[PDB]
């Protein structure tokens, strides 16, 4: 009460934050490209700005937690927090981040196959694992690992990007039980996430296996996890029947197929991440080491 705590409201003043264009839609909000030009001389820094799509009291509270999460993270493979803009005369909140020119990893794989080979895919895989190791040290569960939520700075560097679903583990437990679910990326979910609403570092590892799958399909049409799972379930199915069949499929060892051209060793990593036994999944530290040893064990 007596003394409130707030980010520096003069760091990014709304009157110097110039809207350039929309960048995309993410968890609970949208992202725009702006220029922050306090010397109004057509210089300044380009930045990315996240804003809520539905500014309810609950969503604003969740957004504050998301902002605090990102601000607490400093890592080469996590998108950089820059600050907050208290816009609308300090009666609104927007998140300011660094601008990463190539957008989502999902879109980069589709648009820039000319400069992607397996060496680059393994490099991105390694970087993703290291960012996830770092999140683990803060007891953060990302909860939406997918190439749509990873960002590309340049052909040599990717960064985990969208923290809209991220949760902090309770102090006394190794999982977070979500008790108000909204829109769920079910084709990235671990089985215990589908059946018990339990999220953990190990469920992030499951989803990382789907990310690895995505990388090695090169976002080829018809190979995405939704398209492949729907092909296995039956493209006709609708509503909850889809979830029922997905759960039944995963519990009895149905899995995404090996992508064309994917080495058996990379597919085996995917398979080990996709273990119904939560405790037997590898750690992100195991995965970073194994992937970097594979990379290092090539000639050169
Ligand atoms: C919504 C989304 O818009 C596109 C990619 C994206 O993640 C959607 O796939 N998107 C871009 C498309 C083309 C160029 C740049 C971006 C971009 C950026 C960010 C984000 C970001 C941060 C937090 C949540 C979502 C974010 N996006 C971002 C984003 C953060 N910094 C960015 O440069």
């Amino acid at each position: 009460n007596l003394y409130f705590q707030s980010m520096d409201p003069t760091q990014f003043e709304e009157r110097h934050l110039k809207f350039l264009q929309q960048l995309g839609k993410g968890n609970f909000g949208s992202v725009e490209m702006c220029r922050y030009d306090p010397l109004q001389d057509n210089t300044g820094e380009v930045v990315a700005v996240k804003k809520l799509q539905h500014s309810t009291e609950e969503h604003l509270r969740d957004f504050e937690r998301e902002i605090e999460i990102l601000k607490s993270l400093q890592h080469d493979n996590i998108v950089k927090y820059k600050g907050v803009c208290y816009s609308a005369g300090r009666r609104n909140l927007k998140l300011i981040m660094e601008y990463l020119p190539y957008g989502s990893l999902r879109d980069y794989l589709q648009k820039h196959k000319e400069r992607i080979d397996h060496i680059k895919l393994l490099q991105y895989t390694s970087q993703i694992c290291k960012g996830m190791e770092y999140l683990g040290t803060k007891r953060y569960i990302h909860r939406d690992l997918a190439t749509r939520n990873i960002l590309v700075e340049n052909e040599n560097r990717v960064k985990i990007g969208d923290f809209g679903l991220t949760k902090v583990l309770p102090q006394d437990k190794e999982y977070y039980k979500v008790k108000e679910p909204g829109e769920s990326p079910i084709f990235w979910y671990a089985p215990e996430s589908l059946t018990e609403s339990k999220f953990s570092v190990a469920s992030d590892v499951w989803s990382f296996g789907v990310v690895l799958y995505e990388l090695f399909t090169y976002i080829e049409k018809s190979k995405s996890p939704p398209a492949e799972f729907m092909r296995m379930i039956g493209n006709d199915k609708q509503g909850q029947m889809i979830v029922f069949h997905l759960i039944e499929l995963l519990k009895n060892n149905g899995r995404l197929p090996r992508p064309d051209g994917c080495p058996d060793e990379i597919y085996m990593i995917m398979t080990e991440c996709w273990n119904n036994n939560v405790n037997q999944r590898p750690s992100f530290r195991d995965l970073a080491l194994r992937v970097d040893q594979i990379r290092d064990n090539m000639a050169g």
